[PDB]
């Protein structure tokens, strides 16, 4: 199976991840609490960064192709596609930007 690195603010482990579980799931059933509210793409919450590897992803109802270059990632709706190594809990990271802050 894909061996997925999760690196959490508590600290960092490496599990299984079949192709068809997203990696929220397989990060609870490993014991990591990791955050979500949503669970279904619709929400910045869960939002997790790959240091490596892929995702499928295609659930993913908030993140632009310059945050997904970026490695940005819905973690309640990604499946691994390859072994893995990825940063949970990187919603601040996540610019807010907007219409009234356009940086200048
Ligand atoms: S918990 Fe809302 S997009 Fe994952």
């Amino acid at each position: 199976m894909f061996k997925v690195t999760f690196k959490t603010p508590k600290g960092e482990k490496t599990i299984d991840v079949e192709a068809d579980k997203y990696l929220l799931d397989a990060a609870e059933e490993a014991g990591m609490d990791l955050p979500y509210s949503c669970r279904s793409g619709g929400c910045s919450t869960c939002c997790g960064k790959l240091e490596s590897g892929t995702v499928d992803q295609s659930d993913q109802n908030m993140l632009d192709e310059d945050q997904l270059k970026q490695g940005f990632v819905l973690t309640c709706v990604a499946y691994p596609t390859s072994d893995i190594v990825i940063l949970t809990d990187q919603e601040s990271k996540l610019p807010i930007g907007g219409s009234e802050n356009l940086y200048f």
